[PDB]
């Protein structure tokens, strides 16, 4: 059953054995992926979290993030750990209490301490639209209808040494997989469909890391929402989805009942199906219990690309029609050396003090600010552009923008910008070498907005800055509720911290 949008959410240690192979884990709701949480546009949503973590291998403190949820007002409630809360410590609850306005489409949440999500606690978050513009393109949408694609390690994420490339141990498609080595006949998940039927399929990469090339055999699939954003029906027999990233897409149950592989290949790891590694089983109504037969071809004719998505709506893009047209554009230095990354300049190092509670307390301006060098200012009503050129170890980076989605003016592995009718989205790859991947977005949420590579062993080596947006705003449009002003000084107190 799906949860919310009112509901509790415990997160507890267990022991559980996704690939065979039994190891400790943070779940969210006794499972991994944790249970669904859902509502529909517009609904206030009261998550109330009571951490009842005891295991200090995999940190006993928490905060969870709704990844593409905006928190217009709610900046408090967005959950990166020292940028807008102190974490929840074990035997506390905390209510995340905020709204959906304006959206609706597949999100996820996952803890936001450390690499802490890497040990389990990832699940879906889908904002249903009763009046929904596809509606009328399938049949069935329903918690039946979620496919999340996982990369899963069997050592724990705090002996993951920092900067390092680190390797996952197998893929789980609905929380089911086969390990890439001393691989075992674990079961594999069963999607099941009607023949004749359409289905809006919402799949999500809750990756710590890998990229996923993710196809059905037999099958293709007709693209209608990319990261919470409405497209264009696009048809496409492969999906390259990057870490964070979702799309929903049309499942047309046409082809003859029976076994079909789904496959989901990382870019590190495990190569190929061996053993049934990598994959999970797409069923037919009426066909036998066994295992596909099916054959992927030996290239996709039809991958996706990402300059072919295009806006439902027409949402254009801000500013002016070349590089540098907008009110505020940069560009920044992403760079990697000696196991840490940077930019510009500056390795992120999470403050003592949340950067939320520091403009709450007065400072107010960017310098002001801890880390210093990894707080960016960003004026009010503004058009803002960033860009990303890539190069630095550990590619391809998909980066992150918290409180906003932005439109993709320039897309890995192509120099042409289009300031007409990209697709907007709220995690792009930025490519390979010489790449320039640039988003743009309008300043209207005020609140310190995280920006980072999604691949969570990047983020721990350094690969972010905030985005201090409208500093002046920031007090007046987010007032917190007591519970939030009590989260630092109960952790300080707790971990022995003076501040
Ligand atoms: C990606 O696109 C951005 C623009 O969105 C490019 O930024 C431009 O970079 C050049 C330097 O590479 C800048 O020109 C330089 O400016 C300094 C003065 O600050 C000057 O001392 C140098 O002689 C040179 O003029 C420019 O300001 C900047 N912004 C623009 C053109 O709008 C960036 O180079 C692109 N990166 C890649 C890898 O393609
Ligand atoms: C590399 O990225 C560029 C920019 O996103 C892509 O260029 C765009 O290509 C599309 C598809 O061909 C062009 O749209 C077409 O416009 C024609 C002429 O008006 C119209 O008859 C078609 O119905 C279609 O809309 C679009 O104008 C063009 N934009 C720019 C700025 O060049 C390009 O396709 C990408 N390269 C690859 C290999 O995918
Ligand atoms: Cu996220
Ligand atoms: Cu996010
Ligand atoms: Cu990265
Ligand atoms: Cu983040
Ligand atoms: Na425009």
């Amino acid at each position: 059953a799906q949860i919310g949008p009112v509901t509790d959410l415990h997160i507890t240690n267990a022991n559980i054995s996704p690939d065979g192979f039994s190891r400790p884990a943070v779940l969210a709701g006794g499972t991994f992926p944790g249970p669904t949480i859902a509502g529909n546009t517009g609904d206030n949503f009261q998550i109330t979290v009571f951490n009842d973590l005891t295991d200090p291998s995999m940190l006993t403190d928490t905060s969870i993030h709704w990844h593409g949820l905006f928190q217009k007002g709610t900046n408090w409630a967005d959950g990166p750990a020292f940028v807008t809360q102190c974490p929840i410590i074990t035997g506390q609850s905390f209510d995340y209490n905020f709204n959906v306005p304006g959206q609706a489409g597949t999100f996820w949440y996952h803890s936001h301490l450390s690499t802490q999500y890497c040990d389990g606690l990832r699940g879906p978050f889908v904002v249903y639209d009763p009046n929904d513009p596809n509606a009328s393109l399938y049949d069935v949408d329903d918690d039946t209808t979620i496919i999340t694609l996982a990369d899963w390690y069997h050592t724990l994420a705090q002996q993951e040494p920092i900067g390092a490339a680190i390797t996952a141990d197998a893929t789980l498609i609905n929380g089911l997989g086969r390990s890439f080595t001393n691989t075992t006949a674990s079961p594999l998940s069963v999607i099941t469909v009607q023949s004749g039927k359409r289905y809006r399929m919402r799949l999500v990469s809750i990756s710590c890391d890998p990229n996923y090339l993710f196809s059905i055999d037999g099958h293709d699939m007709t693209i209608i929402e990319v990261d919470g954003v409405n497209s264009q029906q696009l048809t496409v027999d492969q999906i390259q989805i990057f870490a964070a990233q979702r799309y929903s897409f049309v499942l047309n149950a046409n082809q003859p009942v029976g076994n079909y592989w789904i496959r989901a290949q990382p870019n590190s790891g495990g190569q190929g199906f061996d053993g049934g590694i990598n994959s999970a089983i797409l069923r037919y109504e009426g066909a036998t219990v066994e295992d596909p037969t099916t054959t992927a071809p030996t290239t996709f004719s039809n991958p996706l690309v990402e300059t072919d998505l295009h806006p439902l709506a027409d949402l254009g893009v801000p500013g002016q029609p070349f590089r540098g047209g907008a009110d505020d554009p940069l560009v920044l230095n992403l760079a990697f050396a000696n196991g840490r990354f940077s930019i510009d300049g500056v390795s992120f190092v999470p403050p003592t003090v949340p950067v939320l509670l520091q403009i709450l307390s007065g400072a107010q301006n960017a310098q002001d600010l801890l880390p210093a060098g990894s707080v960016i200012s960003l004026p009010s009503n503004s058009v803002i552009e960033v860009a990303l050129p890539a190069g630095a170890a550990g590619g391809p980076h998909p980066f992150h923008l918290h409180g906003h989605n932005f439109a993709v003016v320039q897309s890995a592995n192509n120099a042409t910008p289009n300031y007409v009718n990209p697709i907007w989205r709220d995690t792009v790859s930025i490519g390979g070498t010489g790449d320039n991947v640039t988003i743009r977005f309008t300043t209207n949420n005020p609140g310190p907005w995280f920006l980072h590579c999604h691949i969570d062993w990047h983020l721990e080596a350094g690969f972010a800055i905030v985005f201090a947006e409208d500093i002046p705003d920031t007090a007046s449009a987010n007032p917190v509720p007591q519970a939030w002003s009590d989260l630092c000084p109960a952790y300080d107190q707790a971990h022995n911290i003076s501040t």
